[PDB]
């Protein structure tokens, strides 16, 4: 059987592992979004073409690095390289532009070869400027110019993927003499993190600022919000982004132990979030960051927004052809736990193999979309917004329920603003969402939702709103066709709008591909 | 709230995910068990010490390598780090010893004396079978153990070398030669692991040497044997065969690593005493994107089922290299762990990495976190359900106190057993309390860490005449263990699971009892 | 297959009915208490011998009627009736004694015949007690002096089972002119019902008092307190009980709309409840009694505490040999609900066929009881009460998961003051529990808890504990041996008490039976 449908019959959990078959091939489709980081080893046009086709969705701009003429040529190559597809409408795919916001973060200087430091040796935190490229075994600089009146005696620092270790012996004026916990090697521009320490730090610096603004005039479809804490944060982000680009997604990273115990007013803050493994392991003991990557998987699911998982996925690709076996089931719990999205940052920035990585994420997860418990999954999504009397959610609630009866091969969604498709997503159908536009940033914001995928429109809107809505309909037909989803004389659920003047999507019909 | 009790009233697994805390401390016990491998970096009986208060739980010994000389050696080792613990019997820790046998692995031979060489796409690959190039492997040559290896394979067929990460395409064949084309390049060092999917290679399950192997266990008396490469009922059958009568209480733990092992898992698990999942072969073998399907069906069926399931394979693997962890090893441990793997185990972190005591510190760090963060209530019902037509006396009496422990929030389990079957039984329906099993039987002791929550304690005491008295010294015992490792101080509840009389076959008296 | 067990494995409710076998014969327990009102048609000791023989567990004493020299001799011959048997202790069924108290109801004069009222007359109601015994179709007395400082213009009146509807045109100082909406024949002393009325009478008049004192210097077991509001009549009761009857259990009568509101306070405050359909059927409309009826029975269950289901449940065997098949589903859905015990009032008190009657509801109860999907009752039994960290509890669930498993023929309970029994009870073990006691009061009361089969021990309290525990255990075990419940090779779960200064039963033992 396909799609593990055998597994699908389970009604026990125990009982839905026990059947899960190797033997089992999933459908074509993939739900799961891929987002992909573009550095120095993905940047060319000929490159970033080659990523569209091996799964890439989202393409997101770590903005803790480079220049502004830097970013621009950027997001130019990517917009190149995917309008290189857009002769024929019918195979084509939008790929979506996504800014992410330095933050707060604390860097090192320069050193004056990686300076090796020692277990259990004696070290000195100098803030002196004349200490920016004279760094060694003693003597270092940081960006906190008020790191005194926060830091106490006996206090942890981490610098470098939290990987070096210090102690405070000494507390002063702008020195600090720190004794080491475990050591390794040292070297320039390295992250630092403070657990424990109530960072004062501006949540939009004027750097942010630009480079925000800078997201505005260059048309980004996102942005990635670096260590929010509250909701004031993300307020801040839309009051920079105001009214030329209200319309910008802003999804909030979780990257420390305030985040999450504030998570509830800022999810409802946001348009999606972010489960930063990276510097929430820093800054969370290391072991409890599963614990937060489920719960805010779970609420984002229960709110019906995005969530991405990201960071270190696929870590060892970086210098291997081959993943980990603890990194292929990290990729496939994220898409059981329920992420929209994932999230490869590093592994295609540097890495020795940027489309592997993506070819891979695109591997995993269509095969663990299918090890879903889907019918016990609706029902749960069901009973947590169970208080909710919405019309729309009523629409993709009996839509998703159909879907899964007839073993439909798609769900055709036509949708403008987008809100239509997003609800039937936030419902978790076993087929794909087909969900026709005419609006270009629709169409590429679209990614961020597990199963809709997008198709832009190219044809002239017709008189009649029948025909309007028929000449849409077969075009999401002639994609599925194309793409292979399905076939003439299968079956799939139709989400149109009745007359011009229906606010969501209120007409269903199951029809058979013509 | 303390242990993500509150996530536990949840109801819905959904709302579980919700309800997850991570200001929400976990209990100290830890009920996962910790499988290390024992190599250069973890041999000395010094490190050894360490990683038992660590918390070593089992030391696993890869016969792929070493004379016999070597592994008495870390046997001998082993033994006496755990030893030095034996002066105080509250705190002693019984460490496990389990066999890995080398079974039919294809494997290269050596590189020429660049050192490793480099093999580039497209590039042309002649492989031999002619011992005079045992030695001089290179760019253009290559040799293998497998002198059968051209019966098996064909044109077409792609043949992967160290660890999956070597591609290459069978382009001529011959008798005793092959001529291949690289398909993905990487540098190419001595004695490298040799995979043929698809192929059937008629190499014996339990070979000449792999005897040798399992007789050497027998005499050194170890507690389990890791059997690699089971396909089959009959592979498992012919190790039980070779263990014969001396070797009959070492458990076998049979090792999943082919699409064959995958298709005949049903009666290859009951003709088992355990199973691990063998990721990193099985990996190869089968697609790496099809293994947590094999992974979560494995685990699954062995809980239905009672037997302990053991999930290894580059689990912690930058730890090698790295002290911390990276993230997706760290939500690995986890997951593996909340599927429900009776133990987990590290490999390369162990043997030849350079933080053997953080390995196994981060290990027993995730584990306890991911313990508490089950969904117990929903798993018991579960479980219940899939064991319902069987009737058994001691799984109804396990049914009851695992129910029992869950209402009282009972802090601990203390079980008297002689042979395990007991404990085994509670542990199989997986309470959230820890499982103090009280047994006066050493390797009953050392076995019973292959399951899940089991807490092994050998007494050093004698029979007592009266039964009753007998019964209360070693739950006496028990109790004062609780309170050293600080599992339950005065006034905490505990489940007591006891014999009635000495001619009980089964722990069928169980009480409600506070901690005095 | 016995006892419905394969309609036990249904995982659906759905599916659990559709697998319910009318070839699947029940065990022969009976689970279920039948509570029988004692009236001159069952007055005789001849007859309550033969009921006790039938099925009998609690005898109902109403004190609407009678005099306290009349129910001395009911009470009198009860006992008689019960001894008769206490010559081979291992057959002897305690039966316990109930008084129900009069309440303030309000009743009718005398006629002058039966006097029929015509659809759409003229009639008055007159509160002059010279009209005692002269009442007709125009003039008719009230017990209920107050009646018009509460009684409004164009209320309704029922009279005599709510089978008389009045209302009311003229008020006055206590003349009521009231028009017949649906009339009949009419009798003397019947009764009077108010709805939407406030009946501010005493919840415990002087004649209450004297009736509840009077049973406790005759012994009763428990007390039926008619028409409870509030929280302060359930306290006036226990008032009036005081320190010589303060074991004497209080069952509260929810009989009134005010009654099913504050059930919450009444039920907290009460040993149990009976679910008066009687009276409630007039007192809210007759349509909605069911929905009280669950309700109640629910939250008792919940709540651990005995719930009584009352009146009219075989009424056609009154004056016929068989039932209706309405009566016959509504003594099997009151024990699938999951009522303790059921009450027959009238059958056995009038009827020409008191016998069959009992014999009928035992032979109901023990098929419907079989007919419970026990393994889903439990799981919302154990969700309900999760709040609940109890040591006895525990030890309680425990034991019957453990009988659920090993399909165990009875679950032993060696209970002193019955409360370790109840709490095995109130989880719902599909075997009966033997509960052996040495306390004549706790062994009659016992049978107010579904699948409690009660056994005074009359043999000497052993010297070493051990033997004490051993010496009643083999006695439970004759018992089931002799009453046909298990035989030897048959296993059951034994509660015991590990030493003798042991609060609750704390040690469990599967054993088999010797
Ligand atoms: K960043
Ligand atoms: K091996
Ligand atoms: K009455
Ligand atoms: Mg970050
Ligand atoms: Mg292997
Ligand atoms: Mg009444």
């Amino acid at each position: 059987q396909t799609q593990q449908l055998h597994a699908a019959m389970a009604d026990t959990f125990l009982e839905h592992m026990c059947r899960l078959d190797i033997d089992s091939p999933p459908i074509t489709a993939r739900n799961t979004g891929i987002i992909c980081t573009i550095g120095p080893a993905s940047r060319s046009v000929e490159t970033l073409k080659e990523m569209i086709k091996s799964g890439m969705n989202v393409a997101r701009l770590n903005f803790s690095h480079g220049t502004h003429e830097y970013h621009a040529e950027t997001i130019k190559n990517v917009r190149t390289a995917t309008e290189s597809f857009a002769s024929d409408p019918i195979l084509y795919r939008p790929v979506a532009v996504a800014l992410d916001t330095k933050g707060p973060e604390i860097r090192t200087g320069l050193i004056k070869a990686e300076v090796e430091l020692k277990k259990g040796a004696t070290l000195k935190i100098t803030l002196d400027n004349a200490y920016m490229e004279k760094c060694d075994e003693n003597i270092l600089w940081l960006d906190y110019k008020n790191i005194c009146k926060v830091v106490e005696v006996g206090s942890k620092i981490y610098v470098d993927d939290g990987l070096i270790s210090l102690q405070v012996k000494q507390k002063g004026a702008d020195f600090l003499v720190t004794e080491v916990e475990n050591g390794g090697s040292l070297g320039s521009k390295k992250g630092v993190n403070l657990p424990g320490a109530a960072v004062d730090l501006p949540a939009v610096s004027e750097k942010d600022i630009q480079d925000l603004k800078f997201g505005v005039e260059q048309d980004v479809d996102m942005v990635f919000a670096s260590f929010i804490r509250k909701a004031s944060d993300v307020h801040e982000v839309r009051k920079v982004l105001g009214e030329k680009g209200k319309n910008i997604k802003i999804i909030s990273k979780i990257e420390n132990h305030e985040g999450v115990r504030r998570f509830d007013e800022i999810l409802e803050a946001s348009d999606g979030i972010m489960v930063a493994r990276g510097d929430l392991g820093i800054e969370i003991p290391a072991e409890k960051v599963f614990l937060a990557q489920k719960m805010m998987i779970g609420r984002c699911n229960r709110a019906g927004k995005p969530v991405i998982c990201a960071t270190q996925m696929l870590e060892s690709m970086i210098k291997k052809p081959r993943p980990t076996r603890a990194e292929g089931s990290d990729v496939a719990n994220a898409v059981l736990d329920g992420a929209d999205c994932i999230m490869l940052s590093g592994e295609t920035a540097k890495g020795d193999y940027p489309l592997e990585a993506v070819r891979m994420q695109h591997l995993i997860a269509r095969e663990a979309e299918a090890a879903m418990f889907h019918r016990k999954l609706f029902e749960e999504l069901v009973r947590a917004s169970s208080h909710s009397t919405d019309l729309m959610e009523a629409m993709a609630m009996g839509s998703v329920e159909a879907s899964y009866k007839c073993l439909a091969a798609a769900l055709i969604v036509l949708t403008e603003s987008g809100r239509s498709a997003h609800q039937v997503a936030r419902y978790r159908p076993r087929a794909p969402i087909i969900a026709v536009t005419r609006n270009p940033q629709t169409a590429r914001q679209a990614h961020l939702y597990r199963g809709i995928f997008p198709v832009l429109c190219k044809d002239p809107v017709q008189e009649a709103w029948a025909e309007d809505v028929d000449l849409r309909v077969n075009f999401a037909m002639n994609v599925g066709k194309a793409r292979g989803f399905f076939k003439k004389g299968d079956v799939v659920i139709v989400l149109t709008g009745w007359r011009p003047g229906s606010g969501f999507t209120n007409t269903m019909r199951v029809v058979p591909v013509p």
